[PDB]
């Protein structure tokens, strides 16, 4: 298990636009492409993003590259993150993916208001910290993936994702 893994079980894999969880138009493995109502506005978006007319379709190669842009873009935006980075960088390399995966689904913004989350696990108090993660509209809205991420936080281990 690496974080790619990790997020291609939570985001699946779909070459068509697509609404995620949150009714909004996505591709790929999770990558969004606007909070938009309007399909034109997303496959515009869409072909912003692969440097050609898509008309809403990308092959899996074009998905895995946006997939690498954007763990990759979600690890730089961490550590340069003033609430993010110190806790990230208590953290052991397991338990680091958990909160990549949560930017990745939430966005920076809002894993950066899990405060008192983060200072927990800045203290590791793993089952504490467990337990306020679920006190989360994340949690509910999401419960059998958020369930995943905040056991790979209380453990470090892949136990949640080792089997899938
Ligand atoms: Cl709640
Ligand atoms: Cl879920
Ligand atoms: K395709
Ligand atoms: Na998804």
């Amino acid at each position: 298990m690496n974080i790619f893994e990790m997020l291609r079980i939570d985001e699946g894999l779909r070459l068509k636009i697509y609404k995620d969880t949150e009714g909004y138009y996505t591709i790929g493995i999770g990558h969004l492409l606007t909070k938009s109502p309007s399909l034109n506005a997303a496959k515009s978006e869409l072909d912003k993003a692969i440097g050609r007319n898509c008309n809403g379709v990308i092959t899996k190669d074009e998905a895995e590259k946006l997939f690498n842009q954007d763990v990759d873009a979600a690890v730089r935006g961490i550590l340069r993150n003033a609430k993010l980075k110190p806790v990230y960088d208590s953290l052991d390399a397991v338990r680091h993916c958990a909160l990549i995966n949560m930017v990745f689904q939430m966005g920076e913004t809002g894993v950066a208001g899990f405060t008192n989350s983060l200072r927990m696990l800045q203290q590791k108090r793993w089952d504490e910290a467990a337990v306020n993660l679920a006190k989360s509209r994340w949690y509910n809205q999401t419960p059998n993936r958020a369930k995943r991420v905040i056991t790979t936080f209380r453990t470090g281990t892949w136990d949640a994702y080792k089997n899938l």
